[PDB]
Parts: C-alpha cells; structure tokens; sequence
C-alpha cells in the first residue's frame, strides 16, 4: 500500500487516520529536503484541526533547518502570493478546501509558488514520509509571524481602476470559510455595498460545508441576490481559490462563460496577450479571446498544467471552466478574489448587467455543464461512445482525454485526476436541441 492522502495535486485525507500531526511533521521534514534554499511560508484555513497540522508541519521544517514564515489564517491564494512575494523557497497551505469536516489536507508549492505535484516532488515526499521512522529532531530554525495582508490587498486592488467603479450591490457568500475576512479588508477601499451571507469563519460549518456547487449553498446566494436587488452574487469555497457568480436574477453562471469574459477584461489592460484555456469547453473562449485581440492557447486541464503552460507562453491570463482563474502578475497563480473585482469593474464600466454580458455567449455556445459518470468500466464506456460516432468522422484531439469536433457540436470526455470518474462536456453552435439530444445520447452509451 501507499499513503492514501497523497493525491495527484495535493494531500487530502480524513483526520486522524489518513492525516495527522505526526504525518504533518514528517511532511515538513521531507519537504525541507526537496526545496531550494530559503524560508517556507505556512498558512491554514478555518478547519478545526488546521492550526495543529500547521504547527506540526512547522516543527518538522524547523527541525530540518528551515525558517518558517507563519502568515496565519488565510486563503490558499495568500500562501501562493506570499511565497512568491517574499521570495520564499516554498509554501504550504493547510486546507481541505471544500471537503467534509473530518477532512484536511495540504497544498504544496516551491519557488515562485510553482506547484509541487505527484510527479514533481509530491510522491517523492510521500515515499520519504512513508519510510521515515526517525525520531523527531528539535528545531534549529525560527518561526516568524507575518500576518500583514497589506501587500496582498494592494495587489488585488491593482487590477481595477477604483475611480471607475460604481457603488454596485454585491452579495458575498463565504460559506463560513475564510473569504469574508478578505472582503471586509477590501471594503473600505471600494464603493460597493456588500450583502454578507454565511460570512463568519466557522470550521464547524453550521450552514453546510463550503462547496458552492451544492444547490443548498447555491440557493442561499441566489435568494440573497433576488431578495436584495443585488447587481450580482459571489460565492467561494472554503479556501476561496474558487469563486462562483450569480447574476441579478439569481441565476448561477456556468464557469465556462467566465473564462471568455475575464479574458476580454484582462486583454483590455494587456493588449495582444496569450490566454490559456482547457479543452473541455473551448469555442466561446477561442472566439472571445480572438475578438479582443488575444491569442488563445489550448492546455490540458489541471492547475499544474495550466500554470506551466502560462509560464512557457508568458500568458496574461488562464482560465478553467471549473472556476479556476490564473493571473500572470499573481505569480501565475489562481485567485478567488481577482475575478470578482474584474467582473465588478466590467459591470461598472460597461453599464451592462452580468446577465447581459454573458447572455448572448450562452445562446451562441450552449453547453451541457460538466456531467460525471461512475461506471463499471470507463475504458469500455469511452470505446462504446467512440464506436457509435465513428461513421460521422469527427475531428479528434487527445490533449486531455478525447475531444471530438463534429462541426456544429463537439464533446470532451476524460478521466478525472482527483476522483475515479468519467467527466463529460458537450457544446454546440447555437443549437440547444442538438445539445440535449447529443448529451442524452452520449449519457446512454456511457451508462450501457
Ligand atoms: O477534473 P479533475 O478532477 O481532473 O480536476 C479538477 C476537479 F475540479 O480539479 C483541478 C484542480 O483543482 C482543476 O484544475 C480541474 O480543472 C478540475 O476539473
Ligand atoms: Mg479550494
């Protein structure tokens, strides 16, 4: 066996059998052997065990001669930002993001907040931790507390012209994660009126775990928007590296359409830039990037692949349909804060509602949304789909699973890299009927 908590992109497991303070301390020791010279930034989310897991991680790091910069209770993107800003050797965010309350985990980065993933150091760390039976050493390095968010807040605000912002009314739903702390620190500098839902950090999660995809968290944001006549609503997951938008009618906006929207917003500030996008849903992003003078760059989905493609291309912005938005000036890292600041600026400057900014795009490229399948035999199921459509001779692309372009419609079908599931995405050229019949047809073949 191997330690189950070590996944493709991060560490995540149930406390205390899959992850605990002893493992966390051993991970700190193993991490110190993987990084270049320098201190290590540590931060944590609102979960009840997160401070103790961070303290054990710090004890292992300092036993191995690493200075620790403790940035405290924060979002995942603040570990990214400070690791790069403070020119640290690496950083660790203690978080389970959006998972149940008996779970925790870690997200690990090296210099410039470059991700540490299964094939780029994480499984080396796993195997070291798995074999480590050494007595815990004592600290030969210090911990400094640096909770000042000023540089982070100034960086977030640098993405918008504050003199162009209008006093929009914005619903904000932290889900009792950590997003509300940053909202409240930004608010004195912004003209918006905030309608705060589930705002207080509470790792007991009295209102449900912080996953805005659950229709119950979704309904709380939508109800707040409609009941207050808000311009739009924003919800985050627990560590707020993901943000989700609700228009003025309470309608949840499919993340696909935010990629094209944000790309156009960014390309207005950085003309001619490259924009990285994933292969699941593409046509709208390609068109909107090109219309704004940008250059679209196809990349396999998954944050390590997006970030690495962005670096190699000097891309100004990258976006995934799964509510991950990455920014070159932000150490090529994802933020759940920059996106809504950019959208609020767009609404303020254009005089258009978020609903109408995306309405015509949704009509032009309707999509199924991501549909997940747990089947007995994924490989045979995929083969059944491809054999069925073979006689239509689609254009096939293997960047990330299978992409099949039939002309007026296309689909992407891939295996998940974080769960054992098939994921389906379908889109069409302005044809909702074709979208439904092809989506149902593929769903039937997969389930066969
Ligand atoms: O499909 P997954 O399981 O492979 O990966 C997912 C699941 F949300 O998580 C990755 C990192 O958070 C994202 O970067 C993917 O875009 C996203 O889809
Ligand atoms: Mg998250």
């Amino acid at each position: 066996m191997t330690l189950p908590a070590f996944k493709a992109y991060d560490i995540r497991g149930r406390v205390p059998d899959e992850l605990n303070e002893d493992l966390a301390r051993r991970i700190g020791v193993a991490l110190a052997a993987q990084l270049d010279q320098g201190p290590v930034v540590l931060g944590h989310d609102v979960r009840l065990a997160s401070p103790a897991l961070q303290e054990a991680l710090s004890a292992g790091l300092r036993a191995s001669g690493r200075d620790v910069i403790d940035i405290g209770l924060c979002g995942t993107e603040e570990v990214y930002f400070q690791t790069d800003y403070l020119k640290a050797a690496g950083g660790v965010m203690v978080t389970a993001s959006h998972n149940p309350m008996d779970y925790n985990g870690m997200k690990l980065v090296r210099e410039q907040a470059r991700p540490i993933s299964s094939d780029t150091g994480l499984f080396a760390i796993r195997d070291t931790v798995a074999a480590d039976t050494a007595a815990p050493g004592e600290p030969t390095a210090s911990e400094q507390s640096r909770t000042d968010k000023t540089a982070y807040l100034e960086h977030l605000l640098s993405y918008v012209d504050r003199s162009t912002l209008k006093p929009l009314k914005l619903v904000v739903n932290a889900g009792n994660g950590g997003a509300g702390l940053i909202v409240d620190l930004l608010a004195p500098h912004l003209p918006f009126e905030f309608v705060r839902v589930f705002h207080e950090p509470d790792g007991n999660f009295p209102n449900g775990i912080p996953n805005p995809l659950l229709p119950e968290n979704r309904d709380a944001t939508a109800k707040a928007v409609k009941d207050n006549g808000a311009d739009f609503g924003i919800a985050w997951d627990g560590d707020f590296d993901r943000c989700f938008f609700f228009d003025h009618t309470g309608r949840f906006i499919e993340g696909y359409y935010l990629v094209g929207l944000l790309a156009q917003a960014i390309l207005a500030k950085q003309p001619g830039g490259k924009v990285v996008h994933d292969p699941r849903l593409t046509w709208n992003t390609v068109e909107q990037v090109e219309e704004a003078g940008g250059i679209p760059v196809l990349c396999k989905s998954g944050h390590a692949f997006i970030k690495e493609k962005m670096r190699s291309e000097n891309a100004v912005y990258g976006g995934e349909m799964s509510a991950h938005h990455y920014f070159r000036e932000f150490a090529y890292a994802d933020s759940g804060m920059i996106p809504w600041l950019l959208i609020a600026e767009l609404v303020s400057q254009s005089g258009r509602s978020l609903a109408d900014l995306v309405e015509a795009r949704m009509q032009k490229f309707p999509c199924s949304g991501e549909i997940n399948f747990k089947v007995a035999d994924a490989k045979a199921s995929v083969a059944r789909v491809m054999e069925h459509y073979a006689s239509l001779s689609p254009e096939l692309d293997y960047t990330d699973g299978i992409s099949a372009d039939f002309g007026q419609w296309r689909f992407n079908l891939r295996s998940s890299n974080t769960e054992p599931l098939l994921r389906l995405n379908v889109e069409t050229r302005g044809d909702a009927a074709l979208l439904e019949t092809r989506t149902q047809e593929i769903s039937n073949l997969l389930r066969g």
